[PDB]
């Protein structure tokens, strides 16, 4: 009933009608946006925490585990 | 106690430990990850979606509503 569940039990594309290939997309397309502004929004955070981190002198965190966040 | 929550309720940014700063980092990144993988998801059966009703045609949608998943 639900774009998920139609997309997932489906083994053959072209078992699909042209009106749920349709209804599927605007399903998609719609949730991509709702996760890419989740994206943004983590992305932003992490932004605001590495610049605080490095206002305070970088602790003792070496550039680069700042940039690829090992810790 | 969740990172959301410790998140949310913050005010000023300066009175954030470090602990807790490099471990909201850690969290917000690795969520990150997860986020964009299913971007790619998504993005993945837009596509699968969109090249199936280019290779139907019948002219259901025009070339800009294929494009700009105008339905
Ligand atoms: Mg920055
Ligand atoms: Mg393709």
């Amino acid at each position: 009933e639900s774009a998920e569940e139609v997309w997932g039990g489906t083994e053959d594309l072209t078992s699909l009608s042209v009106e749920e290939l349709k209804g599927l997309m605007a399903r998609f397309d719609e949730e991509e946006k709702r996760i890419s502004y989740r994206r943004r929004v983590m992305q932003g955070r992490i932004d605001v925490i590495r610049a605080e981190i490095v206002r305070r002198g970088g602790a003792v965190l070496s550039p680069e585990e700042l940039a690829r966040v090992l810790m």
